[PDB]
């Protein structure tokens, strides 16, 4: 009856009242421990839009941070989706390999107020990170792909200026591409391997690796990872000549091609965008790149393309602090820092290799 009275004072407070002059009564306060999230319902007269324009008003007096306002059984009956005033988001996040999880397709990218962000690439396969320059944004890649390495995958990492962001550490691990013609090779090759893969899975009958991984252990298929540091490398034609030209268009077709039929066969890509275009992150790419990690960005612009909402401008002055984007939902989280001279440790994975070659 705290709450109740809490509540009661907020309301009697900004005069919250229905056309009965009634104040909002209190129904239920379901109290998810283990999501930090709360379903607190009202009965009043005040119609769904007078609160959601009153949102901030609530949020400031009550103490918290409101999700949504569905309605609930009946029209005087509202349910208030919201967590808590006191935000829990880390100032600075340092990486641990405590944070590898054991279900294979599973990556962590930081923690937000609840607990920490997973992906199951299994469910949504590829990985758009946007932000930029002045760090953070290829950082989130690099960190998805030690755990993938860690969890046996096979590597392919795409940067044009010429594989400075992918040191000789991690050509120990997987291919560097740094040009447009091993590009071409490459995304032609992942898009047919992609193909022999469809096939595998179709005929053993299982709809993904997880379901045809659990059939099949002595010879099972490895999850492919292909990390593009920067998009727009690929991304723009702008300036070359007709046989390259072409490359980048074919490359385009590929790389369309896979981000459309991969959640099945375990070929998962991972992009970096220091600046959001609709010439860089195109139809395809966006239409099938499913989550979506935003910088802060001054310009409104650049957080409709990848968020398609603006609140990257809203985001705190912090390294590290991103918004994480799947579906229809966004939520406020400190990603890890991942350094790749104490973290990225090549041998670690040459171990697991000979390890899971030392069988059959």
């Amino acid at each position: 009856d705290k709450r109740n009275a809490e509540y009661r004072l907020a309301f009697e407070q900004l005069n919250f009242v229905g056309a009965d002059s009634k104040t909002p009564i209190l129904k239920s306060f379901i109290e998810d421990k283990g999501t930090r999230i709360d379903e607190i319902t009202f009965e009043s007269m005040i119609p769904i839009e007078t609160w959601k324009s009153y949102i901030p008003q609530l949020q400031t007096s009550l103490n918290i941070s409101i999700i949504s306002i569905e309605q609930g059984a009946s029209k005087r009956i509202v349910i208030i989706k919201s967590m808590a005033g006191d935000a829990k988001i880390p100032k600075y996040l340092p990486w641990d390999d405590k944070y590898i999880e054991e279900q294979e397709g599973v990556v962590v990218v930081g923690q937000t107020f609840s607990g920490n962000i997973k992906i199951d690439l299994n469910k949504s396969p590829h990985i758009l990170s946007a932000g930029e320059t002045g760090s953070g944004k290829s950082v989130i890649l690099r960190c998805i792909l030690w755990q993938l390495l860690k969890q046996g995958a096979i590597a392919y990492m795409v940067d044009f200026k010429g594989g400075v962001e992918f040191g000789l550490e991690y050509e120990k691990v997987g291919q560097v591409i740094t040009e447009v013609d091993a590009a071409e090779k490459l995304f032609k090759y992942l898009v047919d391997e992609n193909a022999k893969r469809l096939k595998l899975l179709r005929e053993s009958g299982s709809k993904n690796i997880g379901e045809y991984n659990k059939k099949f252990e002595g010879e099972e298929l490895k999850r492919i990872i292909v990390v593009i540091d920067e998009l727009a490398e690929l991304m723009d034609k702008t300036g070359v000549d007709d046989e390259t030209r072409a490359k980048l268009v074919r490359i385009e077709g590929y790389t369309s091609t896979l981000a459309r039929l991969s959640r099945a066969t375990g070929i998962n890509l991972c992009i970096g965008v220091q600046r959001p275009d609709a010439k860089v992150i195109t139809g395809q790419i966006k239409n099938n790149v499913p989550v979506r990690i935003c910088g802060r960005f001054a310009d409104s612009k650049a957080s409709e393309i990848v968020l398609s909402n603006t609140k990257a401008k809203d985001l705190p002055e912090v390294k590290g602090r991103f918004l994480f984007k799947l579906g229809a939902d966004t939520v406020q989280f400190q990603a890890f820092y991942f350094d790749d001279d104490k973290h990225f440790i090549p041998n670690k994975i040459l171990k697991l290799r000979k390890d899971e070659i030392e069988d059959k």
